[PDB]
């Protein structure tokens, strides 16, 4: 994890988020009449973070009312958390942590976002191999290659922006989900008390409705599952054999996914949650949603800095362009030389001469050269031409241009 | 289940197969790629009744060049993952279609019970131990807000996945020149699918994001199978299954496994990978068959469900009055201190529990509380079914959008 | 998390282990002529728990501040042939066993708390329960004689996998141990016994079967310690009330947690080649936190066991719900013998079903057969539907339980 | 994918059909021996207790989810003279069902007990075949140090072994009969049911069970795990064989008369252990919605091991190794690879000091100017004077620095050497 997000799920920011809810609890409730109103201006002063004896701290939240309805004067702590349940408290703030963690995370898909989008504009006619099941294929550029990522990492963008209006939702039901101790003002309590937060008003309480914070689970499971084949990508075109990118980081990414996946199924297991209260479900997303947005906040950061300063080797990657010496582009020089030779005269001749160019492993060039009606028909430098795998390339920078133009 | 099994069966398959290879020979010839004898020649044999039936892709093409006479201009440019994945594709918006009407019906169904049972008095419960009252309307509101929430996903996640892919053997279409785009955006107006951004052969975040989706929806009804279940106990029966949730249980535990299994598949190197394209060609129908199943299971169940309100009545007072002390609470501390009222009551409970006997019996013995109240509500303040709170409002605020 | 557990996985007792081997390393190297004695005196000195100063390198940190404390550049005969992941797989290797030493103890504390709750409620009479819903009599004994069998297959398979995880890792940069000549299997077989490990058949940084091997068996403990979760808190329901607990909801987050991550372990055996960071750390993560999910697990169940709290009476109440249905079965039989074997069947059956349509008991409406009242009287029918008089060879089966 | 003929066909309706009458003309048998069926109506039973006269349509259609009781209504309605009435007797359908996945599992590990042991012997013939063939090792898909192929082959080697360990440690708690009843005490049985059980274990050559286990699902449960560690290192075979004929490796080549496929029943299958492990959370006696996940991921990840197992095994035994590719790949770092040696080798002449800090940073120059290190080295006018060309160029070759390769693989094959 990263300091940023590290901190954001410290205990410290954990209990602010508490004060800070215990704040706009009791104001809310004064502005109703609930409270005296004095009450919480004085609750309110004291629900600060840098009054709690940290070394006095089995209870979450109820040690956190403790040493606030027993510190505040006149016994005027009698009226803070008045109506609300310990776990509207802890996942309302887990809501306000969320709200937090994924700002870190937008700011990080709009580096990467950047990034990719400078690499697939300089790279954007670099020839390389594609390739197929680790094996080469036919030819493309290395920014037709960044561009797939950078459709993928806006599609990841836009599933960010979906759930938020879902998950930014405020948690108060109290005991059952009705707010019962509260009589009638229970919803207006609520209501108001979401306004307070900046966070919509709940449709009903969700208590063992756990599909916000799996959804917020399952998209960090998609969101890592690109990082990883992004590190993976990486370092298959780092190694030693291909040496056609360079890092400036990559394997903690993988870790981080494979670690965030599994996270991702706990959570949907913990949408089996029975009746009103479960602690035992609720205690898997209290471990998992922590770990998986530290593992997730190492692996954008990583991949972020990997790209800013990753480092592109033309020369490596025509090298391994020209490994096949001819043979990758046998397709081009199919219909290159149907309309000299005949449509299926040039399928036949060139896959014959395609497979003594493979047998005895030379150039698929001078393989063509020993057939006379191929000599005689169409001379060399227009041979070499078609037998160039970067002339065959295909659309790649159209391509590139429809994903850099939304 | 029966319609689920059709979508993904072998021949509605090579009906989407076919199709497309029919809508691509279709646009490549109105665009001057392949000639229009050919093109109308494919067209005919694009027939799942002339499948031979004796076995992916180019075994039905191999078989389609050698069968409209002279055929070989038909998958022109295309690769055979272009065709799987388009037709899986095609085939999940069928399967989302079915999931639509289901929803449906099971949003209809909770939209009944919340209203018929919006103030049958129940015990709410926390760790399967009893808590405060509710109602069962106010428990399948919760559920029909849940379902509400999960038919929002599912539209969003539509304009993603009904997708073209057509991008040839690396995505750049290289076998047709300054036509690939052209015939990419052509093939998605026949089909009905939004053209595609750029390639995604390895690029799986469409298809898991139907695993995920598919998760959390199985996890909600094993939720609804699991409240059932444990509300028809013979030590409960406070309600019952009409005359089958143990079966959504397995669904959704096979269906959350394989959705990690398709964030798995995302981790697909360069721009074909056979192994993580095969994890998902293997989950993707098991988990819609699995889905399906559940959601048959969980809208028969709703559909003819069992209601007994004496047998909540009968668990709501088992505590004798125990369940509704915070009703007490309220009530005396009107007359006495809103924080005596606690202290006061509290310690009454737990003689009250210690010797198995009635609140209302214990708090009379209390000359301050004897003294504030009189006997008739020391009553309806232990009667469970006058502490409901605001249940049916919130109904209400589910029932209105 | 646990006490006990933490610090066996602990910052401190990790550099302790990582201090053991370099100062065994050493040792062995001195013995066989490959360092000289200086060094082994000097860096054993000063492989000491309390002179590191705490502040990438998890091991290579700690060997810089060796070289940093030994005499007159001695320090640098240490580490010597070794790589870092030598180290820490070693020193996994003996975090995992002093786990398993607490994880046995734990067993058999949790084995011998359900030895005397078999035999204790031997013969208390309760509802089996399918699908949540009431079956035939059995005894809370026989219940946890079941609990009590899959825990001696959990002691089973702890100590079969002890003897394949207990391996030293000792190969160096790919696993020859090239820098060592033909001196490195020398090294690795007296580092191995030095260290009381079985030496390695040959090199496994990458053949991660043995650490996964240890989280599948976590989870598969994890997987019956959930079980017993769910039975004892089913049966502290307000409307069951047969136990109480003296903290079984969280051995539910645990089990679950753990299971995802033995997934990943799995996972993390696709490790490339003859080194991967990659795969290696999602261990070096999934490891530690399965092992003290487990150990809360254990710590829960073993106290709930020791303070169990069972009520008969309830267990009595709950079987009379169905008032004799609940032993049709054994109607039929005593009956079955003067009328035949499926004409009691069906007369029962058909009076069963008349007794649930009518909520009342069994007895009352066989009683109401003239048939039936003809071939026994009463005595005997209500025996017969007394569900205490019909629970097989529960008691039988307990002590082929705990008779070995 | 969809796994290997037998393997399919051990998980068939029609075999597991053909288990379910074992059972049944088992208990038939065990019952008329203990005198609580007569045994004309045991013979009867086992006479048609034969999978050749079952209808597979009143069995396919119309069975409202009937696995066992189908075929017995079956058994009942095909026996002369209601003699079939006496058969099922006292059991229930999940031993029936639990029973005969016993007796699938171990048709099932047959297949995999002769996968590997296949496999393994490969393996022992590649290790010997290639003990001396010199490569580069990988970390982090980069180049390290110098191995052997058969190094490598070694290391694949002993994980299978410890795998076949893990398998027969595992078939003597799996082959256990289940025969407990309805709620695993056999109550209709009375004093019979024990006698009745351990008699029907030793009729279908099983162990005896200690206890009822209908929601104790550690058996099954661990019969998945193995598969998931197995899968693990049949995937990592896969990758590792799939990374050295990459094209611009070329180290081996797959036989193609595959390892693809092999990736995936992997993924599949330590998914569905961890579905496995979700299974042992059973309630009480009896529970549908768990025994029913190991229903459905059993025999899946049976069909996908045994696919993994079959891809495997074809591709070890005709593996194409190419020990030229091998050694241009070693000579790509022209040296680096080896600056280890060369370090240790210097330390007399040069000082061991000198020699670390030289042929260290003479290595980052050979690197960044893409040349030899032994051409760096000879430009160094201190090493130049003490040693002559012919004598760094041994320690700048890679074939010269394989340590205990050789050894090692001894160790793995139980030469008399290595003891
Ligand atoms: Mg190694």
């Amino acid at each position: 994890g990263t300091p940023q997000m590290r901190e954001i799920w410290s205990d410290q920011n954990r209990v602010a988020c508490y004060l800070e809810i215990e704040a706009a609890l009791a104001i809310v409730q004064a502005d109703l009449g609930i409270i005296p109103k004095n009450a919480a201006h004085e609750i309110v002063e004291h629900c600060r973070v840098q009054e709690i004896d940290w070394a006095l701290y089995i209870g979450p939240v109820l040690g956190i009312v403790q040493q606030l309805v027993a510190n505040c004067k006149d016994g005027l702590g009698e009226y803070c958390h008045w109506g609300a349940t310990t776990q509207d408290i802890t996942d309302t703030a887990t809501v306000m942590q969320i709200r937090q963690s994924l700002t870190l995370v937008k700011q990080r898909l709009d580096s990467i976002v950047s990034s990719l989008e400078h690499l697939a504009e300089q790279h954007r006619n670099v020839p390389m191999a594609a390739r197929s099941n680790l094996k080469q294929a036919v030819p493309i550029t290395f920014g037709f290659k960044m561009a797939r990522f950078l459709a993928t990492f806006r599609r990841h963008q836009q599933r960010l922006v979906e759930l938020e209006k879902r998950v930014y939702t405020l948690e108060f039901g109290g005991a059952a989900g009705n707010l019962s101790s509260l009589g009638d003002q229970g919803i207006a309590t609520h209501d108001a008390l979401a306004k307070m937060l900046d966070l919509a008003p709940a449709e009903i309480a969700w208590h063992t409705e756990h599909d916000r914070f799996a959804e917020v689970g399952t998209f960090l499971g998609l969101l890592t599952g690109t990082l990883a084949k992004l590190a993976t990508d990486i370092k298959l075109m780092s190694q030693t054999e291909v040496g056609e990118v360079g890092e400036p980081s990559c394997v903690y990414i993988h870790a981080c996914a494979a670690n965030v996946r599994q996270g991702a199924a706990a959570l949907l297991d913990a949408m089996q949650s029975d009746h009103e209260r479960g602690t035992g479900p609720w205690e898997i997303i209290w471990v998992q949603l922590p770990l998986m947005m530290n593992w997730t906040s190492a692996a954008l950061n990583n991949a972020d800095f990997v790209l800013r300063g990753l480092q592109v080797f033309p020369d490596a990657m025509q090298h391994n362009l020209d490994l096949s010496k001819g043979l990758i582009v046998s397709e081009a020089v199919m219909m290159g030389l149907g309309n000299t030779l005949g449509r299926q005269y040039a399928h036949d001749a060139v896959y014959e001469c395609c497979r003594t160019a493979f047998v005895q492993d030379r150039p698929l060039l001078d393989v063509l050269l020993e057939n006379h009606e191929i000599a005689s028909k169409l001379d060399r430098t227009e041979l070499e031409k078609l037998c160039d795998p970067a002339n065959y390339l295909g659309q790649c920078s159209q391509w590139i241009d429809r994903v850099l133009s939304p």
